[PDB]
């Protein structure tokens, strides 16, 4: 098994329970049963003063074998018009993404949707038309 991965998770994990940042993103296993502790969930928290505001956006993120050298995948559950997002899958384009395109091996889940969630306030996100609340790239 790899200790230094298995570790660093289980560290994210603790800090997705003890709420660390500005409380605006949280993460979490998605099935808190494989002890692979490759699938997460994450959330964002629309910010005020956007069109995003108001909504609560549901992603997945994945923790592969190499993480965290290599960097996670991610992807919106809940549909969104934001810079990097397929509008139909609701994949986000690494290379849109600064600390995904560089990801350094000290980066986390947390950094990832801190970024995410500043990117939405950035002038070229935050006045984006989005689709109708609750919408989901599935179900």
């Amino acid at each position: 098994v790899k200790v230094p991965r298995n570790f660093r998770l289980l560290e994210e994990l603790e800090e997705g329970q003890k709420g660390v940042g500005d409380g605006t993103v949280s993460w979490g296993l998605e099935d808190d049963e494989d002890m692979t502790l490759t699938r997460w969930t994450g959330m964002i928290i629309g910010p005020p003063r956007t069109n995003y505001e108001n909504r609560i956006y549901s992603l997945k993120v994945e923790c592969g074998p190499k993480y965290p050298e290599a960097p996670p995948s991610v992807r919106f559950v809940t549909k969104i018009n934001m810079n990097g997002i397929n509008n139909s899958s609701g994949m986000v384009d690494a290379r849109s993404i600064p600390v995904l395109a560089k990801w350094q091996n000290s980066y986390s889940i947390k950094v990832v949707l801190q970024e995410l969630r500043r990117l939405m306030m950035s002038k070229e996100n935050m006045k984006l038309p989005q689709p109708p609340e609750g919408q989901t790239y599935n179900n």
